[PDB]
């Protein structure tokens, strides 16, 4: 395959994940993947294979 | 398969993912793929397997 | 195939994904894709597989 | 196939999925595909494969 | 395959990944995968493997 | 003159003057006397004099 | 003249003036005596004076 | 004149003036006698005098 | 005159003037008398002369 | 006059003025009187004279 990405700014200003938390209990901020961030932002990902999982779970708790 | 993302910007202001949490208890934020995030944001994921999962939860609790 | 993406723009303010939480008890936010945000936002997923699963769940709880 | 996208403004102010969750108890935003959200936003997705599950719930209780 | 990608910006300010914390207990930010930040910004990913598997959770607690 | 004021109480809860205001504007509590309040609450008063004002206003707004 | 006040009490608990504001914009609480407040609480006042002026306003605004 | 004040307790709590402001703008708690606060609490005052003036305001504005 | 306080009391907690501001501007605790906190509180106040002023305001603005 | 405190007590704790402010500006706590804190408090005040003035204000602002 092909890709092409062109981008032309003059400003730019980017934020990617912010958390804030203030006088709080359990606060969970949880990403399978990549954290891609940029002016110009590009993310390729494959995965090959007859069982793959892919989990994400923010928090367990038992008992 | 082919591709092309021209972009032309003067000013661009961008968040991705933001959380305030005051005074709570147990927030979650949970993201199960990638997160991209740009003034020009490409994203691109192939999955090849014939049992593949994906599973995304906040969260488990149990007894 | 073939995608093109042209745009074009002076002032782009972008937001993506916000949680604001106060005084609250178990707040989730669950995504089970990416999470892609830009002023020029593109998303490409192929998924290739005789039993493929996606599950996004909020929260389990038992007992 | 072949998708053209143009797109041509002067000020966009976009939101996506945005929350407010104040003084309450359990509230979940689940989200099964991906977030998507641009001045210009393109999302494709391709599921190929016998016997594809999509689920999306927002909480499950047992007892 | 192929992948270009230019760039051309005058002023540029890229933030990636930031939390704040004020008098909380038990905060988490959990990433699975690579975080790329940059004015350009360009991450690939290939998994090939019949059991593939990714994890990300932010906390486990038992008993 | 005489008074005479006994009392005898195992448990005793006493709230005196209580304001909640939540998401309002110009809200006023006005009290021309004194605030007495006790498990035994006892409040004593003379004015004497040819001409005695006692005025008690929430708000004036002119113009 | 004579005041007696005896009391006798195992538990007590005794607020006075409470206020509580969230949000708002100028909320008052004005007394114009003593605040006087007790497991036992006893207030006496005494006014002699031919042109006694007692006066209590929670605002005034002008233009 | 005479006063007494006998009593006699086990657990006392006591609380006089308390505010909480949170997020407001001009909050204001004014008292114009004194304030007297006791597991016990016992205010005596005396005004002698042609022309005794008491005035409790919360604010003033002009213009 | 005469004033008799007794007091017997085996655990007392007492309080007296709080306040708590979060955030807020402009906050104002005005008390015009003394404040006078204890166990056994007792305070006594003579004022003698023909033109006794006593003015108790929050705030006063002004253009 | 005659003026008698009798006090006994096993645990007494006491608080007086006590003033918190977080994030706040312009936060004002203003007593014209004594502060006066113990297990056991008295407070006298005498004032003789034609013209007594007592003020007490929080803040002034002019232009
Ligand atoms: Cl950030
Ligand atoms: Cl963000
Ligand atoms: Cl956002
Ligand atoms: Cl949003
Ligand atoms: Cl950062
Ligand atoms: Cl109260
Ligand atoms: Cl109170
Ligand atoms: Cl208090
Ligand atoms: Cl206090
Ligand atoms: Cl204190």
């Amino acid at each position: 395959g092909v890709l092409y990405v062109g981008s032309k700014t003059k400003k730019g200003v980017v934020h990617g994940v912010a958390t804030v938390a203030e006088k709080t209990k359990e606060q969970v901020t949880n990403v399978g993947g990549a954290v891609v961030t940029g002016v110009t932002a590009v993310a390729q990902k494959t995965v090959e294979g007859a069982g793959s999982i892919a989990a994400a779970t923010g928090f367990v708790k038992k008992d």
